[PDB]
């Protein structure tokens, strides 16, 4: 095929043009994101029971919904939380590769058949089934700088005006309002209600009667009278529209004729459906929208479109309304992608420079400058074909494969030049000969690299999804590189290279390029001499090889593992947790302290703070808060002290002085769709109906046992809330009957006053909004306030709660957890330094095996996936080794020569390990993929050396030692220029310290070390291996 | 305004009509709930009476020849035609008195749209029309959008249905031609190992 | 019994607010009549899998379902693949005039 | 000449065929009843059948 | 999957019209074979359970 | 696969049964499937030997 | 077993094996539906079936 295209350069150019056009089209049309879909598909069922405690929600909603989650395919597991805020969240996690839409529709359909079994209030509030997620593409905050708008005002404005157009913007998948539209709020006065002998039941009945839609009929409807000429619809009672209409609602008429209206017994206003969450931006009231990227959409294009829409919106805003961007990681995504693109461009430029340095021929340097961009464009086209996106993993895969691409181009062009300068053949004949020397080796290398890289695409789980990106990218790039080296590069070599004399090697040249040529000639002579000397004494170096292998194993068994380096993305988080029972105001005090610290002590680094009072993560409530800290541009934050790690450490140390509040600042994970580390997620399961207290005792026992193992387990804690004091009311129904008081009236009064009641809907400015009746805050704060509430009896007398009720204090769970339909407790931990996660899990299982009877356990999250996918990667990489050996045997037509190639694997790996050990890096994903690419390049070099030696031995009469020496002499230069080009190209990644430096250093350090060691060692170990193997088996 | 402008071009557009209904009169009814309470008549009774009489009410199912079918109660037509016909309709009070509607109700006339259309989430009105004889739908579309450009600010336009597809086809034709020419050029260049043959 | 304005405010807008973010959607058109009828037709790009499109719009419609009036919920909100043209019309008449 | 002819050639989507059927839409003023629409429909039917 | 989805989309229109007692017991929509894959029995060898 | 998953779930459940409770399989055709397919594979190997 | 259970006068008792594939069942059997297409009722349909 190389011979076919040497005589048909125009056909090769046409193929290259087609590849370039496909690559350009793919680049234009490809999605762009930071990461692909890594986490397994999950669906969340969210329901709310206003006024209900955790136990009420669990018993009336959570268990009923969980008992009906059957007949759903590919479900991995199910977990659920029920909170004292009245909310239940059920997460159903499905197997990887499950269709998210089908899973969601199946879950929602199974819920639809359970809706009749739920409480009417929960049905009225609505149960939502959504695709589980923990990240937003963007957060658009809206603030008021005048103080004339409250949080509810801004939320209603955003809902009515901003939300719809943003939702309609291209690429937006979902929009979440940081608040709610207005709700009619009826804040009740128990004293005024008592004055008129009224209760919340009367108020609710009146609001339902006087705010309703009533069907009337039609004038002249069908079937009509014979002569009817006019037809008109009859309009009747419709929903109210204003607070004024609600205030005029009539509640009763007195004997003296006076009218009691809703305005008389309650304050009427517009407010929020809920008041649990308070959002502030630099201390100012804030609302906003969390915007999620749509499937297959460009992140950058979607963000730009949203910004353009907001810019078009701003002119119509009320005075004082401002748009802000509290959480914006899009700049980090942009800078990371641009850094990778610059790395590719610099790699191409450095390949050009190295080619000119060695060959000193502009036309020769031009050939790789065409070959490599063509392969990159084809790789983009292939990624588009397979439905991949331009994310961090794929671009770093391209960065890692650039070494193999430049190696292919350099091999072809350098071999043609060497043939031209040794035999003096013209470019066409020289290209034919050189291609005939390397075509079979190129095909064999393609097969070997396929075997090396394909298995990454068959790992299981989220880590499998991560590895598949690199696998597909590198495999496609390698295959296209080989195809281009067999089609386009030979044609360019035969068409563009100028002839070289028989003996012209640059010896007679003047200037720098004469000295360099002479020095390289002498260096090659010395290298060949030393290789012969080594070959005379092979065993001495076999001992050194054994030393290298032993040291490689020693370094490998001592390198810490990880998943992805933490990155400085320009944002981070602070969590505040207050003692049980703490109120919204105390949490706001702590959050104000945090915001002041960030905006005063770190004014040079922190640009803004978005403080959310009401929820953190792993719970929600009045005693929890989260502050989202945004940093200035990395250009404005120079030095180590001004990066996220140092800033967060300083913030944690400063916040350690805050009393009665656990405040911790920390950085985001590399992939925020999952919360992952070298940790484990453990579930303690009630398997025999033991109860909450016995499960708490078992959890405490397990926690103490784990605490007795400091050297194996670290930070083994519960991911939940402890029991909190609760106020228990016992309504003696017998006494209520004796007093002529209905229990329904008692329950309605208490719940509506202290919990709030959603009554019905009204229409404000053409939009449907909710109507809530709740007591005025003044009368629902303390237990004694219960003495201010009365219920009317059948006799008409108004009875106080003290007449038919008693009260006390007990303890109860503010947050109840279930796992797979049983009561559960979640424990988070991690292995101590120097310990694998597998052995930490083993110790946790051993500790749990001694728990009280009826208590089981389970693994969830990443622990579940680790347990499920065990010893899989080594298995199919043993398969890969077998396939590589078979491919090499077929290439060489020998059962033994393959070994001399495979023995090269350690020579590179050692260096990578060294580079990872001295720099203090871990065995993360980037390190492993870089190690694979280094192994591939080393195998390429060894394969070419062995092929040249064997061809000399067979196609010529040359002996073993002479053939090996000539092969290494002929292969020294291309190996050296490839290594130099790749090392110079990855220099910036090793040296980088800016945005994205974690991933860049992870990719670069291992590649640098492996390339250096492989280049140094292989050039005199591959001949040794070949000679030893041929001497033993001949 | 747009319809009048289109009607000013009889030689280019024909049957230019709105695909919708015009605003209709409506009979607004107000039931004085306080007055009804004073007379002892429940509001639910009033609502049920008016709705069942004038619009009809579905009660429950029955079986006709083994098939489940609906049961409807409705006023006879002659007591359901004009507004004054509520003179015969009474609602019983708690004490057994038959209170007429006039005692607790009033009415007025209003105007309202009987059919509201929205396109891509925004209020909209659909217009249908044909090209005049000897003209093509492309010319009619060009004239229609030229006319639409001369409308009050805040009013835009769009093409839907077959018009959307026609605009799409017209938009994508030139790129189709260009890509086809490029593909043929490259195929010839590869097949005949020349650039001169493809260029000629 | 709901007028076009009230059914638009309580039904049509509520549903169509949640109809954003569906794949391969070309356009959306809704009408709200004086009998309380709401018809929302969503047209997708040619070659779109109609079953997947229906599943997606159903997943989005479930979010609006609890926000609709209880009467609308009791009547039932139907989501189904739709066509705008009759395949054929089969009329039935009586040749004796005995049946109305 | 080819460029000039292409620009001046009117565009469309698909030719209209005689499919053996067609439609007639009737719309009366606002408030018109069933029987008035029936009279107009009867007039249309009489025109088509005569 | 699509068959079950369409069947339930049609069934949710009838669900409101069903008797409240039927709704409280729970309507089920399944896509399974008509024959038992297996039968898993449970006994008490000690005779301490009915 | 479903039978294997069911058996694994039952194995998870077993450690928490009350005293005396025991699982039995009065109706399971999977053993027949396994033995039949194994017999056919044995036939293939015997055919190779012959 | 069927021969033995033919002596039970209290009930019809039948012991049987399953086919290779249950759904295909008998190789010569037919399944027939008698439909009441005109609202005849249960009695008339039963008479027609007899
Ligand atoms: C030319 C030929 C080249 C072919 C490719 C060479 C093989 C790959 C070289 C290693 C690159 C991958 C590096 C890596 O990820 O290794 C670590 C990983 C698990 O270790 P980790 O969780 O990172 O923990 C480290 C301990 N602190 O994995 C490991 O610990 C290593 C697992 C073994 C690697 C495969 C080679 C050995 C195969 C036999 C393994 C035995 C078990 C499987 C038996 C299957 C039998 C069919
Ligand atoms: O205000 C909080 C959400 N508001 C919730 C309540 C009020 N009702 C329902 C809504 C803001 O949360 C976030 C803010 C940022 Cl900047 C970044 C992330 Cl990841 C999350």
């Amino acid at each position: 095929m190389p011979n076919f295209f040497i005589d048909r350069p125009i056909f090769a150019w046409v193929i290259a043009i087609i590849i370039m056009l496909a690559g350009g089209l793919a680049i234009l049309k490809l999605p762009v994101a930071q990461y692909p879909t890594i986490a397994p598909p999950a669906v969340t069922i969210s329901a709310s029971y206003p006024g209900a405690d955790a136990k009420t929600v669990q018993d009336t909603v959570t268990q009923v919904i969980e008992q009906n989650m059957n007949g759903i395919d590919n479900l991995m597991y199910m977990s659920s939380n029920s909170d004292s805020t009245g909310t239940v969240q059920i997460t159903l996690t499905f197997e990887s590769g499950t269709d998210a839409d089908i899973a969601q529709v199946q879950v929602q359909n199974k819920l639809q058949l359970a809706m009749p079994l739920l409480p009417q209030e929960v049905q009225q509030q609505g149960v939502s089934v959504e695709k589980s997620s923990s990240s937003f593409l963007m957060v658009v905050g809206v603030i008021n700088t005048d103080g004339t708008m409250t949080q509810e005002d801004i939320s209603d404005y955003v809902a009515a005006n901003m939300k719809d157009a943003i939702s309609r913007t291209s690429g937006v998948g979902d929009v979440q309002l940081f608040g709610s539209q207005y709700a009619m709020r009826i804040w009740m006065n128990p004293n005024e209600l008592n004055k008129f002998q009224l209760t919340p039941v009367d108020v609710i009945t009146a609001i339902k009667a006087q705010n309703a839609q009533v069907a009337a009929g039609q004038l002249g409807g069908t079937p009509p009278v014979k002569g009817q000429q006019l037809n008109a619809s009859i309009i009747a009672q419709t929903r109210l529209t204003s607070t004024e209409e609600f205030g005029k609602i009539l509640l009763k008429v007195n004997q003296d004729g006076s009218r009691v209206l809703l305005r008389d017994v309650a304050k009427i206003e517009l407010g929020g459906e809920n008041y649990d969450i308070i959002a502030e931006f630099n201390g100012q009231p804030a609302s906003g929208l969390g915007i999620k990227l749509a499937t297959g959409a460009n992140a950058l294009d979607t963000a730009a479109a949203i910004r353009a829409e907001l810019a078009k919106m701003e002119p119509f805003f009320p005075s004082g309304l401002k748009i802000v961007y509290p959480y914006d990681t899009t700049p980090f995504v942009k800078i990371s992608i641009h850094e990778v693109v610059k790395t590719l461009v610099e790699a191409i430029i450095l390949v050009f420079l190295v080619m000119y340095l060695f060959l000193q021929n502009f036309r020769a340097t031009l050939i790789p400058t065409i070959a490599v961009p063509v392969v990159l464009l084809g790789t983009f086209a292939v990624l588009a074909a397979f439905g991949f996106s331009i994310n961090t993993l794929t671009m770093f895969g391209m960065v890692l494969a650039i070494g193999l691409l430049v190696d292919d181009a350099i091999v072809v062009v350098e071999n043609v030049e060497r043939v031209m300068a040794e035999e003096g053949l013209p470019p066409k004949e020289a290209t034919r000969k050189s291609m005939g020397q390397i075509q079979g080796a190129l095909v064999g290398i393609a097969m070997v690299l396929s075997a090396v890289f394909v298995p990454m695409a068959f790992f299981g789980g989220s880590t499998g999804a991560i590895y598949r990106q690199f696998s597909i990218t590198i495999v496609s790039a390698m295959a296209l590189s080989v195809l281009v080296a067999l089609i386009l590069t030979p044609a360019l070599c035969a068409t563009m290279l100028k002839p070289i004399a028989k003996g012209d090697h640059g010896e007679g040249k003047k200037g720098f390029f004469g000295w360099f040529n002479r020095m390289f000639e002498k260096s090659t002579h010395h290298y060949t001499d030393s290789v012969g000397g080594i070959l005379r004494s092979t065993g001495r170096y076999l001992v050194l090889y054994l030393i290298i292998v032993v040291g490689m194993a020693y370094l490998f068994v001592r390198l810490p593992s990880s998943f992805l380096p933490d990155e400085d993305q320009g944002v981070f988080m602070t969590m505040v947790q207050l003692p049980a029972g703490a109120t919204q105001e105390r949490t706001q005090k702590v959050l104000n302290e945090v915001t002041h610290y960030y905006l005063t002590k770190e004014k040079n680094n922190v640009e803004s703070v978005f403080a959310v009072n009401g929820f953190g993560f792993a719970g929600r409530g009045q005693n929890t808060g989260i502050a989202f800290v945004s940093l200035k541009d990395w250009a404005d934050r120079p030095g180590e002290e001004n990066k996220v790690e140092a800033i967060t450490m300083r913030a944690t140390r400063a916040f350690s002085q805050i009393k009665d509040a656990m405040v911790f600042a920390f950085n985001l994970p590399a992939i925020v769709e999952l919360g992952t580390a070298t940790g484990f997620d453990f579930e303690l399961i009630d398997q025999a109906g033991l109860g909450h207290e016995k499960l708490t005792q078992a959890r405490n026992q397990l926690l103490a046992e784990a605490a007795k193992h400091p050297d194996m387990l670290t930070s083994v804690r519960p991911n939940g809330l402890e029991d909190t004091p609760q106020f228990k009311i016992d309504i003696d129904q017998e006494k209520a009957q004796a007093l002529g008081v209905s229990i329904n009236d008692i329950n309605t009064t208490l719940g509506a006053a202290w919990g709030g009641s959603y009554v019905n809907d009204f229409i404000d400015r053409g939009r449907v909004k909710k109507v809530y009746v709740m007591s005025e805050a003044k009368y629902r704060m303390l237990p004694d306030d219960i003495g201010d509430w009365y219920v009317r009896a059948a006799d008409g007398q108004m009875v106080p709660f003290s007449a038919f009720s008693s009260s006390r204090w007990e303890y109860g769970s503010p947050r109840l957890e279930r796992y797979n339909g049983l009561p559960s407790m979640e424990i988070l931990g991690q292995a101590a330094p120097g310990k694998s996660t597998g052995e930490a899990m083993e110790l946790m299982e051993q500790l749990a095996s001694k728990l009280p009877t009826g208590v089981g356990y389970d693994w969830t999250g990443m622990s579940y996936q680790e347990r499920l996918s065990g010893n899989q990667a080594p298995s199919l990489y043993a398969i890969s080794l077998i396939v590589v050996f078979l491919c090499l045997a077929a290439l060489y037509e020998s059962w033994s020569i393959p070994f001399s190639v495979m023995l090269v694997v350690p020579l590179g790996v050692i260096g990578a390990l060294l580079a990872a050990t001295f720099r203090g890096l871990t065995n993360d994903v980037y390190f492993q993929v870089g190690l694979l690419t280094t192994i591939g390049l080393s195998a390429k070099n060894a394969i070419l050396i062995v092929e040249f030696a064997k061809d000399l031995m067979d196609k010529e009469g040359k002996g073993l030692i002479e053939a090996t020496l000539d092969a290494v002499r002929m292969r020294l230069r291309p190996i050296l220029m490839t290594s130099l080009a790749f090392i110079l190209g990855v220099m910036p990644l090793v040296i980088s310290t800016g945005a994205g430096s974690g991933a860049q250093n992870a990719v670069g350090t291992g590649v640098m070390g492996g390339m250096v060691t492989a280049t140094v060692l292989a050039i005199f170990f591959v001949p040794v291996f070949f000679v030893v193997v041929r001497r033993r088996f001949s």
